[PDB]
């Protein structure tokens, strides 16, 4: 059974609703981004129209093998008509190809669905600037004031400086970066650039990256592990056992590993500043957890909502518990009161 918060009222549309079989009355299925919790249920045998970004469409065709006849890519920042309803896709500042969707209902109601997003002041000068939004379907992943983390720029600066220092001190050190989905590509691209290397990876991960429309990508990545001093591995392998095993396979080219695990928020954010972050170390292996978020912090979310001033908010994350739901509702009321709205 499809939950109410994935249905767009007054339309034949659903958002990120592929795991419920045939949804009654749904004439078009929207997909905000290529993360598995959102595409769950899509496969090569799907036979209904899917609306999405160009990048998401590349991944559907090449990774999930969805037939081309059912994939409907739309350009960003452009008014489009879908089954008689005006829609716009906006960049979500999440992972590559991730969008927010604006729906202009026949009755005059306007709905924004954020998908997954990291709110930014630049969104205040998108096509959102024009008009009023009645309903906001909101990515509430980190809707609580304890959720603080640095800018993506500060986190990248830390990674680049850490990697460049380590490898300049020891030219026989290998850098390893963990991954389990698209998103957070800047971490490994920025480290490789400072080291004057391509990023080496599996054939499957190389395929995925070739779908993302990243400029000059052929100059940045490779399947030839031997040529590269920055390697990607599955996130599950970023531990002392997994990294020891990998070092053995490199045939005496390297004698040290510096590894990075990009996480979201962790509790160590409530104690430590980014500049003060230290690794876990065992012998010749060191592992840094870095707080590289592709979701809004509490403060970024609050600013966005107080700027937009929607009439109604519908959370799409943390909706499973009464405690979570009551906590979010109390923050929404605070924000409204403080705004003078
Ligand atoms: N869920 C809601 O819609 C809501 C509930 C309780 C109190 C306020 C609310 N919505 C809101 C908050 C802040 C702003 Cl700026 C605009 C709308
Ligand atoms: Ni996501």
């Amino acid at each position: 059974t499809c939950p109410f918060y994935k249905k767009i009222p007054g339309t034949g549309f659903t958002v990120d609703a592929f795991q419920y079989g045939v949804v009654e009355g749904c004439t078009a299925y929207f997909l905000t981004h290529f993360h598995s919790d959102h595409y769950a249920g899509l496969s090569k045998h799907f036979t209904f129209p899917v609306y999405c970004s160009e990048i998401t469409g590349n991944l559907l065709k090449n990774k999930l093998h969805v037939q081309e006849q059912y994939i409907h890519p739309l350009p960003l920042d452009t008014e489009c008509i879908v089954n008689g309803v005006k829609v716009v896709l906006l960049d979500a500042n999440h992972c590559p190809g991730a969008v927010m969707i604006l729906f202009y209902l026949p009755n005059g109601t306007v709905i924004l669905h954020t998908g997954d997003f990291r709110a930014d002041p630049s969104m205040e000068r998108s096509l959102l600037a024009d008009q009023k939004v009645h309903m906001l379907y909101l990515d509430t992943t980190y809707c609580s004031p304890e959720y603080t983390f640095p800018s993506q720029q500060e986190v990248i600066r830390f990674a680049i400086n850490t990697a460049f220092e380590a490898v300049t001190l020891n030219p026989h050190a290998l850098v390893v970066c963990g991954t389990y989905s698209i998103g957070k590509e800047k971490v490994f691209l920025a480290i490789a650039d400072v080291l004057g290397s391509k990023v080496g990876m599996s054939q499957e991960k190389y395929k995925t990256l070739q779908c993302l429309n990243i400029p000059e990508i052929n100059s940045l990545i490779t399947t030839d592990m031997c040529s590269s001093l920055v390697h990607l591995l599955p996130m599950m392998q970023i531990n002392f056992k997994g990294l020891q095993s990998h070092l053995k396979k490199c045939g005496g080219k390297y004698n040290q590993i510096l590894a990075f695990r990009p996480t979201g928020w962790t509790h160590s954010n409530k104690f430590t500043r980014i500049a003060d972050v230290i690794p876990q170390t065992k012998g010749n292996i060191s592992i840094y957890g870095i707080p590289y978020s592709e979701h809004s912090s509490y403060l970024e979310m609050k600013r966005f909502v107080q700027w937009l001033k929607p009439q109604k908010i519908i959370p799409t994350v943390n909706v499973g518990t009464w405690k979570s739901r009551s906590t979010m509702e109390k923050y929404f009321r605070e924000w409204k009161l403080e705004a003078g709205y």
